[PDB]
């Protein structure tokens, strides 16, 4: 049998399939989509995520009457990011500049089913008996950008184990061309949970560099052993 | 092999996984989050409806300046929930008296392909030839509360066959500690149509207690015979 | 094993399920539905995006009361469509008048994994090594409509893989029990991009009857031989 | 001089004009329409909420090919309402049994401008020094139903000042012909605040029949004497 | 005293201001913008609807840590449009090509209060008693297009009359320096209901070219005679 | 005669009332609130954003049932903000510490009708002939923050000129007892665009600390001389 995933280098190189998988293809991350202010996604885990060609403009629009427009409104896409800076100036990027900021991926044919598992603490959790981990990160939940819209990862999927953690883990781009940064783009990452608070008042936290993983629920991506 | 379903009690007690399936763990029943107004869900019939760890705030968001905030804004989680009545007060529960309130689940392996099957009648559907029977229930389509956001089930998965029909099946909690059901908390059910009547105007219908489910669609979850 | 999979016709006769697979059933062509605004929809690919009956009203929903109604509001059903014109008058469509307008699907029973792959060109992409064809299409990747509200595909799945190119692919029905096309409602493509063209500006197109099809990406469906 | 404003009987006769103001035109008091899902409201205190002619569906739509459609989808219109309750039903209700429902409105022309005045506790406010009381009421800020859409008021207008308080002040119609009052129609009220209070964690209160004005600001509608 | 109203040409000529008021500027007709997907409109009766300036993005954002953009992401600005057709490609108009499609405005002062009046009817209604006539039209109420954002006008205010129907009186136009005409580009007009249909279902209709003003109500604007 | 207009300090004093006006009473300036996720704002040049006490939630909302709750959800108020830095935790402040944050305002009888006049340039515009300035400042025209709501301000209205510019001009309050700023409050101003440059596609531009003001346009607030 095969079962197809997606792994996510969260850099201009793309990664390598796991132990035990076989590489299909390689391409570029994609996030989701913004249409007519509509976001949809591709589940980080799945091959839709993983585009063999990268464009600040990856899809059309038609209407009723048979006229289709492309690249030619305000629509978005958005792209899992590298480590690359904004550059000083904080302007958006155009052309050839935009490379470097976008990740890359592979999808790999795994003989079983691939899931993630998440602890909801600081601490890695274990594969399921008779589970294989096949890589280690951290909980990612959703995200909004643009009209705070956005889409999310399911908690079973690989998608949800970003094996990178980034504040800022995507890049939003647009039809005319330019990609950046925006003070409005948001992750959102399962959060710890101590046994004793679970009823309890959740103790809100603000943390800044060097403490931000210390409240971000670990996960394990797992394939079964046949 | 092994595929991951998803079993809710809608009671403060685990559910035991069917017959022909093994508990892989326990945990308490998410429904759905809403993040920056955006909400995001959890197919009930897979994993990630299933957390480890009941929390009225499960998740914490990060902007691209590397601060996160833990439960510090106005976000919202949301839980299938059990049969405990609201209080006469109608005030939001905090703390320990929210417990009875939360739905627990359990993650099951199963050795082949888990689905669910709808009638849209009042009569629960037959597996398909090939598939055996793991739970009956009632057809769960979407929900909505804070703000009309909301999300829904694959009709395809198990997670949109409860087993416990109510018209309040999930209640709303909050980043800072509350939870209660809403006056705009709503349920939406695949209903049933009689085959004389798809083409036809809709027949109208209000129905009160004791006459719910005479519209309310039926459903069978079935795991294929191996 | 035993993996379901939809097959859409977009006519008015249900379509044949693939070589090497097995009908299950067969039904009509559900895309989503909207209830208090909220679009949720049923992936192409999937047994939920093919029910049994078809109704304009499709569901129904209740509140925290113990009070359910159907059909009483302003609620969406959005089905696929077949090439049923527009009546000259464009009035909404009512009753057996409906009937030619419904796209029909059958639900197939496949002994392994079935997917979907896009090239991003106007070429048919190559099914991977080892995966067998089960049909070709266009990459159909979301909507929307009343209220820019809608949902998409998964391009992992063969419900982005539609076999025949629509400008409007699918029809708008209501809780009152009409159905019609509207202005804004859109269908969105993945479109093509050219390997030199990736970082660059988008080179806006308006394309019109003939031309569509030179901008949208194609699909094929596959299943994993075993 | 002449200024127009508005004023809402809440019942099924037409207010009075007050005192030192001159009779315009009446009619029913429209509170705001929801149109392709967006929410438009008219200030309750100009004539734009006071429509000389009631109707379930008092817009129409056109799209840029010169079509117009009547009535002929799911859009929506609210009315201030009357004291009349909902049927034991609960149904929808049509033609002539929606009449007792709607308020009804006058448009005075005034000699000199009018305002609301907030005092934000249980008393009502004096008119400014050189104005005089035309009526007094509660502090009627905002509104939501279908879709969580909704509009307000302007808290300087009379428009803020409602003359009686009701937890249900409005009713939902549709292009379809039906009114009804649903679960999700929320009116919300300028609170009252302690000064003592004013930084502090407000007191969360959930108040019950008999109570609701205990937490609502009270207002007056004054006019400049010239 | 002085009370500045707005006239809007729908030409690319500046009207002139009506008998009794005296020109202030001359401007363009500016209808809404939308920024970070949230439209805010300027009624069309006040001096914000008239910008001495055109330009596809006339505003500026700016975030919190003190860096502002302009013209850097994907918003929106609309404005009342001329009789131009769109040319035949249908592509978006770029640079001084638009000026043609640009409706023109003048804000002139009143020595009185000026109002709408609005019928309900196909007949222009009259002005108050004590009112006289500054011009007459159609009673525009609200519009929606990117998003189905949009905002409306006051139905007191001159800016609800519209001195020329138009099925497409607004153009979209985007902060990358395109404007254009969408299919999902709606205009709302308050429209005609007979006194014994008031409580009827009302009777839906689809209207076409040379029809489309039989079911649009009709207003005048009114200036109080000092 | 008597016309109401209110003057914001941006600071933890009251204004004083422009010269030719007099005072009516002084209070705390709201921007805005969101109940059930749905923006309403009340326009900063109208009493309406003035009110006498501050609270983090001045609102209660009511449903069908005769039930109202206050600060009982997750509902938020927005008020113009003072120069006081956020706190270097950058947690959100709670009960006295929320003091030093609030601007202050005044409401103000004029004897004549106030305006504001936008030049979109760098200098400011002039009084039309016949009035008189009251004061000047920098055209601001809406805003966002949570779930990309917001609202905005009338060009017509004093309350779109702010007479200091501040990036972040606003705080975040919220019915828990909380305020903040967030990475997504987000201001917009009225830009300057220059006559050669009206219909050119618009020269992006990201603006850094010192410059910020180079691309937003000028006010003044002009009174009708009588
Ligand atoms: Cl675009
Ligand atoms: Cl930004
Ligand atoms: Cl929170
Ligand atoms: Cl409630
Ligand atoms: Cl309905
Ligand atoms: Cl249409
Ligand atoms: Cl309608
Ligand atoms: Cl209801
Ligand atoms: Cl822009
Ligand atoms: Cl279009
Ligand atoms: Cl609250
Ligand atoms: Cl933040």
């Amino acid at each position: 049998h095969g079962f197809l995933i997606t792994r996510h280098s969260q850099t201009t190189d793309a990664p390598q399939c796991p132990q035990g998988t076989l590489q299909v293809y390689e391409g570029f991350s994609l996030l989701y989509v913004q249409g007519n202010k509509r976001a949809h996604g591709q589940d980080l885990g799945t091959a839709g995520s993983c585009l063999r060609r990268f464009s600040t403009m990856p899809f059309m629009f038609c209407n009723i009457n048979n006229v289709c427009n492309f690249a030619s409104r305000n629509d978005y896409s958005y792209w899992l990011s590298t480590p690359e800076p904004m550059p000083m100036s904080m302007q958006p990027l155009k052309g050839q500049s935009i490379q470097p900021f976008i990740s890359r991926c592979a999808v790999c044919e795994a003989p079983a089913v691939v899931i993630a598992v998440h602890s909801q603490t600081i601490q890695i959790p274990h594969c399921p008996q008779g589970w294989d981990s096949l890589w280690i990160g951290y909980s990612f939940m959703m995200h909004t950008s643009a009209g705070a819209e956005g889409s999310g990862q399911a908690l079973a999927s690989p998608g949800s184990c970003l094996e990178e953690f980034r504040s800022a883990p995507f890049i939003e781009c647009h039809g005319r061309g330019t990609c950046n940064y925006y003070a409005n783009s948001y992750s959102f990452w399962l959060a710890t949970v101590d046994v004793s608070d679970m009823f309890s008042k959740p103790q809100s936290e603000t943390l800044k560099a060097g403490d931000l993983r210390t409240r971000i629920s670990r996960c394990q991506v797992c394939m079964k052993r046949t």
